[PDB]
């Protein structure tokens, strides 16, 4: 398709993806949204689109957060009607290998689970937590198994991070051979 | 000494909090170092001072980081020759309290082990993850250990983040009472 570098001076890409941030996660992107946007520029950060000859229908962005070796893949986000295509694996590999060229050697992420779409929510993760980790089952096609079937795992859960039992679970995949 | 909000209405202060991370953290606080201290002050992130006589001898900082719910513990640390004092320990029992009448219910935290300092670090934690996590042992006093001494529980870790076995570990705490 045509997934490269996000042009971060297009003031109407940058509304396009701004408004596929809101209509994604209302819940987190709101009148403030274009501020967040802004920040996920930053020249640090890696920023990546999937545009069809004008329209933006997925981004990718990262963030180095250890030096330059450990990234947090954030955020990333197909259009609803494009879903299920490859975009997202098309975009998620384009990044693995612009971070590997950087210098970094884990990617990481935090997937939360607000909707109950895992059996890691809706209950106390304190008692058993990595038994129910272990046994996590996809309730209502939560991203954490779209992760998994690119290579990632889960490493990590924060407790209650949005509310009683509504975690926010960590994966994290080495995107190049151990030397 | 007493425990508060770190008047950030003080230069001295600032410039005193300036140099303790400077003298705790040289390759992490330096250039912004004078910098990242007023990243510290932000409204929105949570700021408290352990002063003794008007000696900044101990510092702690919050990032609101989910909502209102979660918050990050960033940064804490304690003058070199006033630890092992429970100076750590009033801060975070302080910190806890700010946070949860904010409305916010955990705490976490990444505590990396960059010189093999605990278990955690030099294997391979994509084997065994959990097991791993469950048996770790403290080598060169790492600082997890104080932190679950303080009620808080590792929940995770993030292979090779500083480098290869080189992790980053999540610690985390509910500050509050579970609904019941
Ligand atoms: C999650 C998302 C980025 C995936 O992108 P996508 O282009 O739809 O995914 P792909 O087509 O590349 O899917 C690759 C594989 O993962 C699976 N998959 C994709 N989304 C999935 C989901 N939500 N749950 C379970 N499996 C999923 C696909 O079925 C496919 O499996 P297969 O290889 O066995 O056929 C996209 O659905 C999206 O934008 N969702 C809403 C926002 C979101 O949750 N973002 C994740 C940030 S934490
Ligand atoms: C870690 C630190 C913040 C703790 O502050 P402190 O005031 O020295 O700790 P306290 O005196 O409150 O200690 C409370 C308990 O934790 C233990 N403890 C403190 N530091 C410890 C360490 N590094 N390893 C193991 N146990 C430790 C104490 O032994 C005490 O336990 P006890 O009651 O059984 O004796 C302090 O040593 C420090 O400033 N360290 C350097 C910065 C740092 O690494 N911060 C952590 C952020 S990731």
């Amino acid at each position: 398709m045509i997934i490269s570098e996000f042009d971060r001076n297009n003031p109407v890409l940058k509304d396009q993806l701004s408004d596929l941030l809101r209509l994604t996660w209302p819940e987190e992107y709101g009148d403030s949204s274009a501020e967040e946007v802004e920040e996920m520029m930053n020249p640090e950060r890696i920023a990546v689109a999937a545009v069809d000859q004008d329209e933006l229908v997925g981004f990718i962005g990262a963030i180095p957060q250890y030096g330059i070796t450990g990234w947090e893949l954030h955020p990333l986000v197909v259009e609803s009607s494009r879903r299920k295509n490859q975009i997202g694996t098309r975009l998620v590999n384009y990044l693995e290998k612009e971070v590997a060229s950087r210098g970094g050697i884990t990617i990481y992420l935090g997937t939360d689970d607000l909707d109950h779409g895992t059996t890691l929510s809706q209950t106390d993760l304190y008692e058993h937590t990595f038994d129910k980790v272990a046994s996590i089952q996809n309730l209502r096609e939560h991203p954490y198994e779209f992760y998994e079937k690119l290579g990632y795992k889960i490493v990590g859960v924060l407790p209650n991070a949005n509310g009683w039992d509504k975690p926010d679970i960590w994966m994290a995949k080495t995107i190049i051979p151990r030397p």
